[PDB]
């Protein structure tokens, strides 16, 4: 489509020559919340339909968390195409983050290098801007567009498991899901929070706050993950998932290292880094993720996502369903569309009856 490449070729390059990427985000969010967005043409089809998490997806690729981090642009991401939309991270009370400039481009890469530090609105804004359109947002869950909350920690918090224990309260009877991220590489002490014993405290806490939410307000409750992990940190994460009854994965958050080959003038900005160069570093991680909870866990597969062979990838890898965030800054919305009509022609070329049929697939042959 002449669309896909006028956003690719003369669109986006103009925006990143006219502004910094952090002006860049507020702009995109600010016309996302305002619906002002091309062509909703591709009508999905049947076989990107996906049932998992207690819900329905009408196609399997979402946004992931740090677009819309406070809640504000929730419907007009439904309206660039994804499936589920995920907010967040959201911390109990707001803060500011990191000092500015505190995220970079590296165009040759397709990758951006960001350390926003988990700035957020807080609970309490965000549990008000989502009750605004409460009913609005059951009608899309029902109609498959399901709706998840990412939760973060404050900077200057004591009691980490308290903090997570306040977002279930507060978000969680507005949520689909929740996400416990434990793995964001821009606050101290946060990754962590991956260490046997003391996840295992902290999921316990966090599955008895959900437990004692009402039914119908009742998330799943899923933990996003580094794509950073030792073997051994990897098999106790199983090990606990398993043991406790954690409803999924989202497997991964940016990556620390710095992945030989890199061009980009900013490579060695402190953050974590994500798109292409993530990409299959989070492949392997869905892989052995998936073979450690023997395909009984679901996982939400994101990292470099760019393509439908990308998104199917993941999905032969274990994932059920996919985000992406970076791809979006470099292709702009079209690339939603672009995935899904790939993901779509891929699955019917290699015999798929849908998306379902596909997931885990390497595992089995
Ligand atoms: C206004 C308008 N009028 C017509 Cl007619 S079509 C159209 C349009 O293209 N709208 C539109 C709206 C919102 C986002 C967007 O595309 C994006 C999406 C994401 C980003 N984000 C970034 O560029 C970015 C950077 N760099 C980041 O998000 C940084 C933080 C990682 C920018 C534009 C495009
Ligand atoms: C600018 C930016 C902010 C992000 N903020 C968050 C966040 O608040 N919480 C979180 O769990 N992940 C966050 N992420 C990670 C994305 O959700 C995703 O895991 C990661 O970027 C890999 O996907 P991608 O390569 O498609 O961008 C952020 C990523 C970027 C680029
Ligand atoms: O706010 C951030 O710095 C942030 C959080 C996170 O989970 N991942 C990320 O790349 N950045």
């Amino acid at each position: 489509t002449g669309d896909e490449r006028f956003y690719a070729e003369h669109l986006m390059p103009t925006l990143q020559g006219l502004l910094d990427p952090e002006s860049a985000h507020r702009l995109a969010v600010r016309f996302t919340s305002l619906g002002l967005l091309p062509r909703a043409r591709f009508q999905d089809s049947d076989m990107l339909e996906v049932r998992v998490l207690g819900h329905k997806f009408r196609n399997p690729v979402g946004i992931a968390a740090g677009f819309d981090k406070h809640g504000e642009a929730v419907d007009g991401l439904y309206k660039m195409g994804f499936g589920f939309v995920e907010i967040g991270s959201v911390t109990p009370k707001p803060q500011e983050g990191n000092p500015r400039p505190r995220v970079f481009r590296l165009p040759e890469d397709q990758a951006v290098i960001n350390r926003y530090g988990f700035n957020s609105h807080g609970l309490s804004v965000v549990e008000h801007r989502l009750r605004a359109r409460q009913q609005k947002q059951a009608k899309l869950t029902e109609d498959g567009l399901p709706l998840g909350v990412n939760l973060g920690k404050n900077k200057t918090s004591v009691d980490a498991a308290e903090d997570y224990a306040e977002g279930v309260r507060v978000l969680g009877p507005l949520a689909d899901y929740l996400v416990v991220n434990v793995s964001s590489p821009n606050t101290a002490g946060l990754r962590s929070l991956q260490g046997k014993a003391e996840l295992r405290r902290l999921l316990t806490k966090v599955l008895q706050e959900r437990d004692g939410l009402r039914r119908v307000h009742r998330p799943a409750v899923l933990v996003k993950i580094a794509p950073d992990l030792t073997s051994q940190d990897k098999e106790d994460i199983a090990s606990v998932v398993k043991e406790l009854g954690i409803d999924g994965l989202i497997v991964t958050n940016t990556t620390v290292s710095r992945p030989a080959g890199l061009q980009g003038a900013l490579r060695s900005e402190t953050g974590g880094l994500s798109g292409k160069p993530l990409r299959d570093l989070s492949t392997q991680t869905i892989r052995e993720m998936y073979a450690l909870t023997q395909g009984r866990v679901p996982i939400i597969g994101v990292g470099g996502v760019s393509s439908g062979q990308d998104a199917l990838e993941k999905i032969r890898a274990g994932a059920s369903l996919v985000q992406l965030y970076t791809a979006l800054t470099f292709w702009g919305p079209p690339v939603v569309g672009k995935v899904k009509r790939e993901l779509e022609a891929l699955l019917k070329e290699q015999g798929f009856g849908g998306v379902t049929d596909a997931i885990g697939a390497d595992h089995r042959r």
